[PDB]
Parts: C-alpha cells; structure tokens; sequence
C-alpha cells in the first residue's frame, strides 16, 4: 500500500539562484524572487545526475557546496579551487549519485542514499560562516530504490540559536492529520550543539529513521544530539498510538528551549480539531 | 541460564509524588517522604499500560512528562495542554506501550522498548528547567519479550555539572561482584554536552547495549557523547576479562572530571576485596 | 583480492617512552628521541596480548591508560591504583584482547575489535588534563579476523582547538593516489565538542566505517559530532567516484574551521597532479 522510490538515474537539469533578501538575510531559490530559508528541497534517486545552473545575484562572491553526493573538485564550490561564483556570475554545478554494489575486490560500496544538505562555502569567511548565518542552506534527499515515500517532508534547521533563521518563539509550526506519513529532515548549523526532540513520536537512529523488520538493532529514540553540518532524517505516522494534539518539538538544551527554539507539530483530527490547543 | 523478559501487556497501577526536599531540591517517589533524586525506576514490558496516580505536594505547579512511551496529549504533562498539576493536586497519567509489528501497508512499526526517562516540564519555566535542575527526573525501562534481564540496574544522570545532583567528588559509587550482570541507565539533563566513560568495561552502541550475535555491526564503545535529555542503557559483566578493581566511570570532558564528575564501579572478589583499593 | 586480517592471538612485546619535548609538549615513542604527537599507532589482532615496557623519561609522574582493550586494574595507569610511573621509572603494562563468542549462559560476548586510543591519566591532574593537552595520546586498532586492511592509516586528533597539537592553519595534510584504500582513525580530546567532516568522501557510522552488504542499515555520513575521548575510524577509496583533488577535511563548527581546524586530503592522479590546486 505504501509508495516506494523507483530506480535512478535520469539526468536532471535545474536552475538555482542566490539572492540577498530585503531584511539582510540570504537565500537560495529555484526562481528569482522566490528564495527561501531553508532553501528548496532537492530530492533525487540513486544513480541520478543533477546539473544545477547556479546564478549568484548578490554583490559578493558566493557558492553552492553539497554533502554526501558525488561531485568532482570543480564542483565543491570552495574559494581555493575557484569553484565559487563571482557577483552576477553563473556556473553549472554537477552532482552525481550512485547505487550500492560490489567492487572488483569483493568489498561493498556504500551508495549515496541519505539525508544530506547543501550550503554556501564562501560568504563572510572561506567556510561560508556568513552565508550559513544569513540562510544559505537547504536539504537534499537521495532515495534508494525501494525506500518508503512520505505524504509530506518538512525541514527543520537548527542554525545557531534559531530554527530556520526565525525569531525566538515564532515556530515554524507544521500540521498533519492523524495517520499522515510525515518526513522530517533535520539539519544543524553554526556554532552550537543541540538536542532535537519530538513529544509523542519516535524514530530509528539509522539511515531512514525506519526499521525494515525485527532484525534491525538500531536504537529507537525521540531525542538526538547534533552539531554543525550534521544531517539526519526520518518518517513517523502522525499521532500513531497517541492520537491528535499540539505536539511540541524543540531543542532540549534547557536555555535553548527557554529562549525560543520551540515549534509545534499540530496533529489534527479529520475534522481539524486538536485536543488542548486554541489559539 | 540468562533470565529473559516476558510478553506484556498487563494494566499496572502506581502512585507517585513530587516533594520539595529539606535542602531546596525536588524529587519524585513512590511513597510520600521517600522521594529520591533520581526518581524511582519504572520498568514495564512492551504492551503494558501504566496508570500513574500522581500527586503534586509542592507549593508550585509541577508535572510528569515521559519520553518514548505512548500517551495521549492529555498526559504530556505540559502547561499549554493544562496537563500539569496544581499545588496539592492529583492527576492520573496514562502511559501505554506497544510491541513492534507489520502495519496494514506492509511497513514495520517500531515498538516502545528502550531506555527512556521521565521529568518535570513546568517548574521554573514551561520546559521544566527549575524542575530538572532541582532533581525532578527518573529512569524508565521498557523491555521487549526476550530481552536479557540484569542482576541489578543502576541509574547515572549527568545533570549539568553534577552526577545525580550530588556535590562534586562524591560519586555515587556502585558495587558489584566479578561476574554480576550489571545494567546501567544513562541520562543527561541541563545545559551541557558530556561524554560518559567507564574504565575496563565496554558495550554495544545500539538499543540494548548488547550484541545479539556476530551479524550486528554496531560499534563497540566505552565512551559516548550525550546531550540534554539523551538516554541510553546497556548491560556489562562486572570485571569480565579484566578482574576485580576500583573502576572509575566519569565524564571525559577534561574540566568536568577535574571538577568532580567522577564515580567508582567497585568490583569485588567473592571475598569482598578490591586490588589497589582502600579505606 | 582485498587484504584481510588474520586470527590472533600472539604474545607481543614492545618498548614505549614518554618524553618532554624541546617546545614544552610531551609525546610517546617506540624509541627514545623519536617521540611523536600523536603517539605511534598500535595495531593488534583479536586475541593478541601486548606487554608494553613503558619508561617515563620526564621529571613528573606519568602513565599509559588505554580505552577498550582488556587490562587488569594494575594496568589502568591511574594514581589511585599506584599504576602510574615515577620520573625516570619503568613499568610493564599488559593489554589483552579477545574474540567475540557465546557465553556459558547463551548470550553473546562483544570482543575487542575497534578504533581505540591510549593516553596519559596523571600529568597535570589525576585525569591527565596536562598530559593530554601537551600531546600524550595515540591511536590503537584491534582487528577482527576477516577485517579489510588499508593501504595506509592516518590519525586525526582534534585536541582542544587543534589538530594533532599543530598551530592553527598548518594541517596536517595527507597525500593519496585515486583508488588507494585509506584508513582514518579519528580521536577527540580536551574541552570541546567537535564535528569532523571530509569533502568528497563518505563512510558508514558503524564499527569499521564500512558496510558489509545490503543488509546493514547504518547511516552513511560525511559529518560527525565527537567529544573528549571519542574514537571512531573508517576506510575510504581515495577519490572514489569524485576523482583527484585537494579535498578539505575540517571541524565544521564554524568558528573552529575559521580559526584553523582545517587540513587537506590531497588525492593525486598517477602522474602526481591535482586539479585545483596548486603549489
Ligand atoms: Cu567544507
Ligand atoms: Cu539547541
Ligand atoms: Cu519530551
Ligand atoms: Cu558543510
Ligand atoms: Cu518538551
Ligand atoms: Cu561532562
Ligand atoms: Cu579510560
Ligand atoms: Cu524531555
Ligand atoms: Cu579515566
Ligand atoms: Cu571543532
Ligand atoms: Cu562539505
Ligand atoms: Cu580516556
Ligand atoms: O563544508
Ligand atoms: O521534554
Ligand atoms: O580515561
């Protein structure tokens, strides 16, 4: 009954922009004037190739750098390799992915599938400390053939003392209906360690956050320590075994949650009601 | 020979209290005047339901909030849900648990088993920063049918710069005899990251701390980074392959151990002696 | 065709020294006057016993303490057990290791294989805060029968705000040719949490950094949070699917990389050239 990922690989083309935003932040977008923080999700299947035509519309040098995926040195997007982009410039980055498989020597090649991310490597400092602070980051998902696909995917980025660069105590909030298969991509950036926590839900601490069967010994968790550039993801069944509610998620570092690193996973009945909860 | 957990689920009733202590701290107990920090261990089998008649005996609002287990929103113990308890009041919290199994859609449902914990979510702040600092935390274990049961279970909580809210350099110490199966439940709370370390012993970094057989690829470790609200647990054979001794456990963050986050795992010969140890 | 580890255990002997260095650092060596920071790599097979004749050539007390391996209390290298070594002194430390297997009771005993380390436990403080800060640390590898052996092993230690006690922005750098099987042993020490990252390469988050086959659910990563005394290790195929290049590795905690916790993994073509780069 559950929707499943197909095999790659297709060659895919895509435009991407970096824009400085009116409030001082910086964001990526698939369309000029539609930059967001986090940047848009890129999802591919193992084997796919992605050619990203990237345009830097800003007054400063900027780049696109990615985790996990196969790229040649000319596409790591760092200053050292002159792989970043001049103001007003355009460059085509190529990301590639591969399936797992046996090497000639008999060992097993891992394969690209997982929850990754992309970000700037050049604004502010040669490690993109400025870019990253301002919002130049976004999620990437590489699916393995056979992976369980969600109804929806949300991205939660712990960037310094903010969630998704939002002001303290301003979410983001997410909504689902009891029974929705919800996917979270959880990314951390900046200076601090954090512990991501979801009330009422839990996942497996492995590649997919799901257990394929009774033989997987991965810890089942609802809390997880994370540091800069760490990424993981998982799927849950909204309100499974617990019912509808305004379920908090937050960083569990005590002063962080006290100072606003909090949001709500709003799980609704088919009638839209949530027990407790107003606003 | 090794005793294993049975199947649930029974419906179990329990009473619990929150008390302010003479010394300014706060603790939970199963009986009034027998509060402890950490609180008493709650251990159940997958499928069990637990109804906790909880009384807040303090002058401030307080709550019980649990990780991992199934509870409806009315039992999350947060202020927002009006799920906490007035001074002098009594509420019944329900914790449910479930076995893993196949969902209608063919996917695999995780199951409650693991090393979890409970704590206050309301004293001092809406995240229980005061509650937690003062001592309102305790361990929870949910067993899977077939899990290996220990001789004893000890709880070690790294709460800010303390172990079990104790003064620097005052343990706690634990005693065992060479050959004893010892379970540790290891929980972290507060502001800081820590690294838990035990001399002379090691465990698997998975759900149970134990490898089922030769196919489990989990790292075997004796050191592990933890943050606020992380919980894990494991079993070791006291002095297995290493003999009797005063084996330290400590946080390995250098200034933390220097400033007192240290205790002793006292493994004795059957005669009661420990090589190279006092007093 | 991939070279694999044999079964132990042989009884092995080894001399090791602690020396104060001209610039005020402290290091271990296998030979007096050839001390290094990190200390030299110790590699054994499961079942091997290692007798280390350790001489302290400094004016302060010092010891050798190891993680993970089997040692009796008389070889834990701590002051409390009078297991450290007086100035000019010599002591023989014994490290044993064991294969995994079935216990009498039917459970599975874990086995020593993994990425470990050794360090001083006595210089500066009873926890070796001075020793460790000055450079008294080195790696240990214990192989399981059948483990894949690399072309080379490099040791990367994040010690406080340094890599291998080096000056900010001075590497170390490592060189390989596309296709070389490169093993990293990654160790962390001191006060700080860190986040290890390699551009262009990835590994499995398990014991060996390698997936055995398609049944292993371990997250494949290129980024990893670590704390004091954490050790892990992995194997990668240099430039696998990405080609030649000056691939950065660094701590990804933004101020850390900015302030110099950066190195280069120089993957060369057979001709010696690196696209980039250049000297
Ligand atoms: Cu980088
Ligand atoms: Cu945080
Ligand atoms: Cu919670
Ligand atoms: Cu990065
Ligand atoms: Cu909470
Ligand atoms: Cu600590
Ligand atoms: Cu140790
Ligand atoms: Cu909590
Ligand atoms: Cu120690
Ligand atoms: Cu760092
Ligand atoms: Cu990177
Ligand atoms: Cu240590
Ligand atoms: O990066
Ligand atoms: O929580
Ligand atoms: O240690």
């Amino acid at each position: 009954t559950a929707r499943t990922a197909p095999a790659g690989g297709e060659v895919r083309h895509l435009k991407m922009y970096a824009e400085k935003l009116a409030d001082g932040q910086m964001g990526y977008g698939f369309e000029k004037g539609k930059a967001s923080v986090p940047g848009p999700l890129i999802e591919v299947n193992e084997g796919d190739t992605l050619h990203i035509e990237f345009t830097n519309t800003m007054d400063v040098r900027a780049s696109l750098h990615v985790h996990g995926l196969d790229f040649e040195i000319s596409s790591d997007g760092t200053a050292m390799n002159k792989s970043d982009v001049e103001p007003g410039g355009t460059r085509t980055y190529t990301w590639r992915t591969h399936k797992p498989g046996r090497r000639d020597d008999g060992t097993w090649r891992p394969g690209s599938a997982g929850y990754w991310h992309y970000h700037d490597h050049v604004v502010g400092t040669e490690h993109g400390t400025g870019g990253i602070r301002n919002g130049l980051y976004g999620p990437v998902i590489v699916r393995r053939k056979g992976d369980v696909l969600p109804d929806a995917t949300h991205t939660i980025v712990f960037n310094d003392m903010t969630i998704n660069n939002r002001k303290p105590h301003t979410g983001p909030d997410f909504e689902a209906t009891v029974g929705d298969r919800v996917e979270i991509v959880m990314i951390t950036h900046g200076e601090y360690y954090h512990t991501f926590h979801m009330h009422g839900h839990r996942w497996a601490d492995n590649r997919t956050g799901i257990l394929t069967g009774p033989d997987d010994p991965s810890r089942v968790i609802d809390n997880k320590i994370t540091g800069p550039a760490d990424s993981f993801g998982f799927q849950i069944i909204a309100g499974e075994g617990v019912g509808a509610g305004a379920w908090m998620y937050h960083c569990h570092v005590q002063s962080h949650s006290d100072m606003g690193m909090v949001g709500l996973f709003l799980v609704k009945k088919p009638d839209g009601t949530i027990p407790g909860y107003e606003p």
